This record gives C-alpha cells, sequence and structure tokens, in this order.
C-alpha cells in the first residue's frame, strides 16, 4: 500500500480539499485499495470539525463527495505515511520540526505545489478569502495530485 497525507494548519480548508481531490482520482483509475489517503492539521484550532463549508460548497460544484473530522498530525503519522504534502512555507516549517522530534520518519515531507506542472508552488490558505480562491485552490489540488499520483 501507498500512503499520502495532505497537511494545513487547520485541517479544514486546502488539506481536505486535496484528500478528496486525490481520493477520487484514485478511485477512478481503480486503485483505492492501494492507497491509504487522509488530511491532517498542523494545529489544534479546528479539531472534530468539518471542512469549511465554502469548500464543501466547492466541491460540490465539482461532484466530489468530501467528509473529514480535522484532526492533528501525530507522532505516528511521520511513521506511517510515504508522503506528507503541505501547502504553504509555514506547513513545512512545522513539519520539519515535528519530524525532527520522532525516532522514525519514514515520511518525505514536500510542499503539494513542487507537483504542479504549472509551477505555482505555494497554495494559499483561502480562509480569508472568497469562492474564487477556494476554486483556485480546488483547481492546483488537481493539477498536483494528478502530477503525484504519476510520479508516486
Amino acid at each position: 500500500t501507498k500512503s499520502v497525507l495532505f497537511v494545513c494548519l487547520g485541517n479544514i480548508c486546502r488539506s481536505p480539499i486535496a484528500e478528496a481531490v486525490f481520493r477520487k482520482l484514485v478511485t477512478d483509475q481503480n486503485i483505492s485499495e492501494n492507497w491509504r489517503v487522509d488530511s491532517a492539521a498542523t494545529s489544534g484550532y479546528e479539531i472534530g470539525n468539518p471542512p469549511d463549508y465554502r469548500g464543501q460548497s466547492c466541491m460540490k460544484r465539482h461532484g466530489i463527495p468530501m467528509s473529514h473530522v480535522a484532526r492533528q498530525i501525530t507522532k505516528e503519522d511521520f511513521a506511517t505515511f510515504d508522503y506528507i504534502l503541505c501547502m504553504d512555507e509555514s506547513n513545512l516549517r512545522d513539519l520539519n520540526r515535528k519530524s525532527n522530534q520522532v525516532k522514525t520518519c519514514k515520511a518525505k515531507i514536500e510542499l503539494l505545489g513542487s507537483y504542479d506542472p504549472q509551477k505555482q508552488l505555494i497554495i494559499e490558505d483561502p480562509y480569508y478569502g472568497n469562492d474564487s480562491d477556494f476554486e483556485t485552490v480546488y483547481q492546483q489540488c488537481v493539477r498536483c495530485c494528478r502530477a503525484f499520483l504519476e510520479k508516486a
């Protein structure tokens, strides 16, 4: 099995969308049995919350079921996931910090946007934005997830 964990600060905007995007891709290609897919937060602010409703409206317009309970990344996630793909530099900073506190870091920790063929390296937090900023994030997730799936 291969595994990927999508990470943002709160695990309510960008990482649930990336996770649902990726799960769609793998499910539609008949290989979701081969993938463990999940999303998690670097912070504890949103634990137990569903995705931001704006993101749900976005993903409903694109046909994508999205069903998630926010959770914080754990030390175990570094041992178990093959990839931890994050959204921005503050995510990357925090994840590198946590990775250095564990014994086993199996996971490669990378920005998701490093996969973009269009080269938009940062998936910007849409929390303080509007519907078009959710849509940009979805479109980044779709490009980057497909490149990642091809490379992984």
